């Protein structure tokens, strides 16, 4: 039987998905991670935590595979405590809504919410079958700020983010006699690799005000926030939804 | 060069697409019906209200094909000055979100939300390049209660009409500096076809108080919403959302 | 038998009020009007739309006097059909929170949150007493974008118009069946040269000021019977303000 | 200079408020306690938790006594890290709105809305004079379900809630650039005959009542500081009460 919690971040190994995972390895969790591609110094990297942690090829789309997916996990660890559905994708173009592509409406819906939705359904069979269960158990769906706040240059985005809002909304209530607890995240302007033109740019706007709290909010921030939801303190929260964008999604006037 | 403002409602042959259709030909428009089947008994029946009234055969999924009919519509009208989005349909199957199908969640998906949203992008473009502006305009997205009410059994329904919540508020914006007033309808329990079986449960339902209003929701209800939406004096209630549930929807304990 | 139906307009003689009256008295409803003053010049005005007008003196906050008003409402009408609250004030200073006072946050508690939901208290009462309902009924309560967008400067303006919101949905419960459609209004820049360069700089998408009439537009809108299913919705007369974007 | 950080938790002594309180002692807070009745057996039953815990007789509904109650818990620790907003009161009466009472009304607009904002006013001046900040700030606001849920029979107190919700917003913005998490949680049905009865019939998805100990353990987790970036959050503790399910 297995003596640490097992948590499964999707698009684990860069951004966002690896300060989730970091900061749950922090907390004690073993790691399945899964990505289109691995890299293993990353990979090492989380073990320096001092947990296991594993790789899973998976590109998130494709929801013919995601059952074996989560049987190699299984296989691997035994069960899964935590999952954690990081992996997304930004709309393939911007610009105006009168040019939006079917094509790239398509991609994006079928990672990000179609994916999402199968891929939470494969786990969710696995664990409701588990036979005991000895840590806290939850759902971690990052969203974004994008599902509720619209951005009309790129609406198959925002569109694809608020359809996990409501998702996320069914599952709880799906879940709540397991005591699965099912939570959203909304990230705001987290810090990603770039080029000093547009860093610059966006470190004006923040400094403005443009993000009240006035800094980069970064991925270290979102996996705090993920293992407090995944230490089992909140389950009595479930459906609650965190907004961690140092207030960008304050409605003010 | 048109005397008569154009409506051009989507599944308005039947249900609650034809109650909005006679309520707008009974404030003045000429009505460009669209529907999958014809029901050319159904139009002979609309003329009776005095106005013109067309039939366009097109499927709302089939969204290669969405250019020709406004076309046909352009063709036949010389404009379109209230697009109402009423087409749509309930979830394949109900039952445990566990057992979705991704074939049914593609099939609502496909329909719901993809072939609205792009059926609204043709109107649009349409809309825009108009070279004449001489009616109010609007467009009305008919949703569901289920865009801000979950129900796990049919999680693919809910998470199509969310979608349409969120397109919605972009669409206003992208529309505002154009002035047209951009609205999402929201039915709760309308009254359709039904079963005495089904339709005597639902009463004692009703009557019980699951709807406030303690009646059931007919067609003409949400027509008469959508017509005065459609009648210019909310255009500065741009991105409103309009319950049509007798008080469903609000949250109460 | 009265033959028109009567509205009964809250601070109804000046700048949103009175557009929401003229727009009502268009659409063939007669007028109670109450203020803390009258303008006979407007009462005037408001009867030139073809109906019956009367003023009331009422001051909102004084909750002890709303029922002589609605009695007195009643004395010359009949029956109230619908009750638009209008009246309303703004923050008395505008500041940092830190130096907010506990007076001004009550006297706009007591106007926009307190009075209004008393004097709804009182039109209610006499509304579900009512021997014969002829005409469509609504409740209609002008707020604020305020209620669901913060101002940290005046927090005390923001607060009580958040508190309407959350009584207008109790209150379309309480009042669905007796079929009295309950929705709120909620204004957001309605008509200054620095208010002129905001809006066209796109703080307001629509990119005009909003007009009393857009205002009394909506209303009457709501007025009129053809939204009673739609009960507890609310509106945004705010040319796009109030969506959240980014 | 301290070497623990100070939560004072309004309303400590009993229910939710302990269980906050206790919450907060095992994780390493110091605490000052209020409440308008002193309790030295809970106050020395706290100190069990290893820490120092100071109570503070206060009336949250009297705002003039509010900077003398903050002067007295810095003088006491020093500064204070994380405010909890949890005293409150429930309507004096349950019943039909027609027959709401001001007095009841005021009475509990007094304490919930206009007590908590100036209280909460009072300690914000103490945070932001601090000439020392070594731990994570944190204000935390109970307020309940019923912010966003409405009960007709008692809208005085959905009114109150509500209030507090917009409160809190506006309080993040103010707060943002000083670094203190502003955070707003409501709790559902907790333990403090017939809503066992509900809690079984699935009323609550959970199918449990909520302990203290569970709105302790959610304020802990934000006091924390690990939820700094998610300023202006609201957390429902409910077991999935208010999620609008159909
Ligand atoms: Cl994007
Ligand atoms: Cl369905
Ligand atoms: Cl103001
Ligand atoms: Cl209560």
């Amino acid at each position: 039987s297995r003596q640490r919690p097992v948590a499964l971040v999707t698009g684990g190994r860069r951004g966002i998905g690896l300060g989730i995972a970091r900061a749950l390895a922090a907390k004690g969790f073993d790691l399945a991670i899964t990505d289109r591609e691995s890299d293993e110094a990353v990979i090492h990297e989380l073990r320096g935590l001092g947990g296991k942690v594993a790789f899973f090829k998976s590109d998130l789309a494709a929801v013919k595979t995601h059952e074996a997916t989560v049987f190699a996990v299984l296989d691997a660890f035994g069960g899964i405590d935590c999952l954690v559905n990081n992996a997304g994708m930004g709309a393939v173009e911007r610009g105006d809504f009168l040019a939006l592509k079917p094509e790239n409406f398509d991609t994006i819906m079928d990672v990000n919410l179609r994916g999402t939705v199968f891929f939470t359904q494969a786990v969710v069979k696995a664990m409701l079958a588990a036979d005991e269960v000895r840590f806290p158990r939850s759902i971690v769906t990052i969203s974004s700020v994008s599902s509720v706040m619209t951005s009309p240059e790129r609406l198959d985005y925002c569109i694809s983010k608020a359809g996990l809002t409501a998702f996320v909304q069914g599952l709880a209530l799906r879940l709540a006699e397991a005591r699965i607890g099912v939570f959203e995240v909304r990230p705001g302007i987290i810090r990603t690799d770039m080029t000093a033109k547009v860093a610059a740019r966006y470190d004006a706007l923040i400094e403005g005000g443009l993000v009240p709290m006035k800094r980069w909010g970064e991925a270290s921030d979102v996996g705090a926030i993920v293992a407090g939801l995944a230490g089992g303190d909140f389950i009595f929260a479930t459906g609650s939804a965190i907004h961690a964008d140092g207030g960008l999604s304050i409605a003010k006037l």
